């Protein structure tokens, strides 16, 4: 599935190169820009546990999930990968504890230890 896709063909695009975080790109963006920390960023996105245990998607909410980029709103591997992202991008992302839940976890919703997937769609982004 894509998970193990994203496993074999992603792109480590974590700054220690520990594949914390592998990306695919699904669909092109258009501009050259991406998201700077403090922008305000408009997606949507699907995203469940590796192992299919647990689901969730913008589109349940019926609206866009929007974030301040790099405000600690969202799990580190976020802020690392949707900075990588042009508007109308679609991505697929791949993330190891380390850069999500940790050992902790997050009950009842995330195990301690998960690796967590998504496709993430950029919609809009907008400057502070
Ligand atoms: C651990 O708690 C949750 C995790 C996730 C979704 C949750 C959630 O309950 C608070 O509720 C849906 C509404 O919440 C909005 C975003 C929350 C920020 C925390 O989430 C994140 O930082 C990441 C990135 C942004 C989208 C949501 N995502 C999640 O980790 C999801 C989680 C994805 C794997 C499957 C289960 C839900």
């Amino acid at each position: 599935g894509a998970p193990a896709t994203v496993t074999e063909q992603g792109e480590d695009i974590t700054s220690k190169k520990d594949r914390g975080v592998l990306k695919i790109v699904k669909r092109v963006g258009n501009g050259e820009e991406t998201p700077m920390i403090g922008d305000k960023v408009y997606v949507h996105y699907k995203g469940k546990l590796s192992n299919g245990k647990k689901f969730d998607s913008s589109h349940d909410r019926n609206e866009p999930f929007v974030f301040s980029l790099g405000k600690g709103q969202v799990i580190k591997a976020w802020d690392i990968g949707v900075a990588t992202m042009k508007k109308g991008e679609i991505a697929h992302l791949l993330i190891k504890p380390e850069y999500a839940y940790g050992s902790a976890g997050s009950l009842p919703k995330i195990p301690s230890n998960a690796t967590l997937f998504f496709e993430i769609e950029l919609l809009d982004f907008k400057g502070e």
